[PDB]
């Protein structure tokens, strides 16, 4: 098929599209022994050209790539996810569905589809892989053969339309914890808070409204609470029959944060707001209770991350504004009123893709890993650094992957069940962008600095990819 050449499909964008299995990858250094799991990680790629001359990077079918890691070798797969939209275009030879989140602009063919690309998050909970994409429910996938089993709407059991691509888990339970935004239809002020056992089942939806319909993108939780920010990255039927981007940034409107009870019956009068200046954050690194208190780690901006959804007053993008700071966002349970306790910024280094130990979601995390944004580096062609904070002692950590070279979100890996915070891996695909390849690095998760302790040969170029995560051989069927 011939594609458009516009940057969101050439150069680092060129389509790959490319299922394919590798045994026993290339590499330098040792992969540890100790791994025995399996990293997936999602790129969006498109199947087909699009239907209008230019479409975004963030609008490209999910293609997910497994990292089987045991015996101290890495083997690769990367299969597609079979959403209904790939289904129904690979049928016609040809795309049907639109631009972003835009139901104007589809096929009528495809009324009333479920529009979801999977192309966000790879995530595994349940015995399943789930491909996630927040306009819809969630794709689920056999995370040993890859193969695609259809949406998961809990055998119908769930009425919101939506499902999140941020799930958290509750160490405590087990339980997946899930927002879905837009509930009741495009740009609704509807959200469901949801909860899904270990064994599969939809536990919880309530659903709720909130002061303005959103990118709700990502959340947070807690050991009682699930912490919902509301930042102005706003759309509309009007921008959508403007001929706009869905989302664009308002610097006008202020920023809220809700706090929603996880509990069975919660209702709207439950839920407690506060309200801040406007300003941008999308991920959360993680959230925990301490006294009265609710600390809410995020990456904060001044200003609007996404170009492509652009000042809504038409300013043009502001590069230095965009630069984000790990930053607490503290509100105290026992004070009166809508005003934040603190807002305070945790490092000058700018950061983005934040990750903890997952095993301690919702508790005090003493550890963070994120990308960095180092200005000051050469390059010789922008996420080139791996970054680490110890929040306790204050130190900070860097590896940089050189000035011809990026970084795609990292993901921790702990030693053993049982082992301290931190005590494990991180592992991420880097883009090798001038050898037009990549790379899967492994490093040890408290000494980052030192470099990647193996680095694999990835004789494939992986496209820009979402998010990711880990999973242990007995959880995912490769044991
Ligand atoms: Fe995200």
């Amino acid at each position: 098929a011939q594609f458009p050449n516009t940057p969101s499909f050439t150069g680092f964008n060129t389509p790959s599209r490319i299922e394919a299995d590798i045994a026993d990858l290339a590499h330098e250094g040792t992969i540890p022994q100790g791994l025995n799991g399996a990293f997936y990680r999602v790129q969006p790629d498109p199947q087909f050209p699009p239907r209008l001359d230019d479409d975004i990077a963030f609008n490209g079918d999910g293609m997910i790539t497994r990292f089987h890691i045991h015996d101290g070798q890495v083997d690769f797969r990367q299969r597609w996810a079979k959403t209904d939209k790939w289904k129904l275009e690979n049928a016609a030879g040809k795309a049907l569905f639109g631009a972003y989140r835009n139901p104007l602009t589809d096929d009528e063919a495809v009324k009333g589809e479920i529009r979801s690309t999977a192309n966000t998050n790879a995530f595994v909970f349940g015995g399943k892989l789930w491909a996630m994409k927040e306009d819809s429910p969630a794709l689920v996938m056999d995370p040993a053969t890859m193969e695609t089993f259809g949406f998961e709407k809990f055998g119908g059991k769930m009425t919101g339309q939506t499902f999140t691509a941020h799930p958290k888990v509750d160490p405590k339970t087990g339980n997946m914890v899930a927002i879905g935004y837009a509930a009741s239809g495009l740009c609704t002020d509807d959200v469901t808070y949801m909860e899904v056992s270990p064994e599969g089942e939809l536990v919880r939806e309530v659903w709720f409204k909130v002061p303005y319909y959103c990118m709700m993108h990502d959340f947070g939780i807690t050991e009682d609470y699930l912490v919902l920010h509301i930042v102005p990255s706003i759309g509309s039927w009007e921008r959508l029959e403007q001929g706009k981007p869905h989302f664009g940034f308002d610097t006008t409107m202020p920023v809220h944060l809700g706090i929603i009870p996880r509990r069975d019956g919660v209702r709207q009068e439950d839920i407690r707001w506060f309200t801040r200046d406007n300003c941008f954050a999308s991920h959360v690194l993680n959230a925990w209770q301490e006294g009265t208190k609710i600390h809410f780690v995020t990456c904060e901006a001044k200003n609007n991350m996404f170009p492509f959804f652009p000042d809504v007053h038409g300013a043009p993008f502001n590069g230095m504004e965009a630069m984000s700071h790990p930053t607490d966002w503290v509100v105290d349970m026992a004070s009166n009123g809508e005003d934040f306790a603190g807002i305070v910024k945790l490092s000058d280094t700018a950061a983005e893709f934040p990750r903890i130990d997952d095993r301690f979601t919702g508790q005090k995390t003493r550890h963070g890993w994120f990308l960095e944004m180092d200005m000051k580096r050469p390059v010789e062609l922008l996420m080139n650094c791996l970054f680490h904070k110890d929040f306790e002692t204050g130190r900070e950590q860097h590896w940089w992957c050189g000035p011809v070279s990026s970084l795609q979100e990292p993901c921790f890996v702990p030693r053993a069940k049982d082992a301290p915070e931190g005590d494990g891996w991180i592992v991420q695909v880097c883009n090798r962008l001038e050898e037009q390849r990549s790379d899967l690095l492994i490093f040890d998760a408290l000494d980052i600095e030192k470099g990647p302790v193996a680095t694999v040969n990835i004789p494939i170029r992986l496209r820009f990819g979402l998010h990711g995560n880990w999973a242990n051989a007995d959880e995912i069927g490769l044991a």
